[PDB]
């Protein structure tokens, strides 16, 4: 169920002798009590700390603040449940001592595909800045940069109105997008949203992946999305993110 050896993260577990991929407890710099985490171990040494999954649509993403903030769904010992970790354990983990982390979006196709897109730097704000998500570059990866934005055609200033970077997060009852609107109400979750987005993956899961404007009422685009890999009208089967060192690449 749960492993015995401890550290600051996955990678400092997988340092000291762990090889088996499951829940561990951890516990960083500034977290004045250590809580529990799935750890995915490579035979290479590696480990990852994942703080968000999707996988069958278990789980209602549509939450609040202060839910978004300590954290929702199920761990699991197989790594086979959905759930977010909860902001402020990202932002402990992820601004630790400076260290610097990769952050690893993983997504898989309803035909049996995955792919993934690698960011460099990646940190997450604390709550008085409303955990905002900053990142230096973007590393690689062939499900391409959604965080950079897109430009969908929809209006001429596209990809300034889609991009991720320096966005600050949202849910349904704390609106600090860039939009006139409320993005995480229309779209029902919580993101960083700016006047919204070109890469969401806390959407709808709509089941076989394509669905179109006629799906919703209101015909928004609010599926689990990747701009960069796939059509806006197209949801992902799962979804992985998880941050390991920045040296472990
Ligand atoms: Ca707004």
């Amino acid at each position: 169920q749960i492993h015995d050896i401890t550290g600051k993260d996955c990678q400092d577990i997988a340092n000291k002798g762990a090889k088996q991929s499951g829940l561990y407890f951890i516990k960083p710099l500034k977290a004045n009590q250590q809580f529990l985490v799935y750890c995915e171990i490579d035979g290479s040494g590696n480990g990852w700390t994942v703080f968000q999954k999707r996988l069958d649509g278990s789980v209602d993403f549509k939450k609040n603040w202060i839910q978004y903030k300590e954290g929702f769904g199920h761990l699991s010992p197989t790594g086979t449940t959905e759930f977010w970790l909860g902001n402020e354990k990202i932002h402990l983990i992820s601004t630790q001592s400076a260290i610097p982390y990769a952050l690893r979006v993983e997504l898989e196709d309803w035909n049996g595909r995955t792919s993934t897109a690698d960011y460099a730097m990646f940190k997450v704000g604390p709550e008085a800045d409303k955990y905002r998500l900053t990142y230096a570059y973007f590393a690689g990866g062939d499900a391409g940069d959604a965080f950079d934005g897109f430009d969908f055609g929809d209006d001429p200033s596209d990809k300034f109105f889609t991009s991720h970077n320096g966005m600050q997060f949202s849910t349904w009852d704390n609106d600090n997008d860039k939009f006139e609107g409320n993005c995480a109400e229309q779209d029902g979750s919580g993101w960083w949203m700016n006047k919204c987005h070109a890469g969401h993956l806390n959407g709808v899961y709509y089941q076989g992946g394509t669905y179109s404007k006629a799906s919703t009422p209101n015909g928004y685009d609010n599926g689990i999305i990747w701009a960069t890999w796939k059509t806006r009208w197209y949801s992902m089967k799962k979804t992985t993110m998880k941050i390991i060192p920045f040296n472990r690449l």
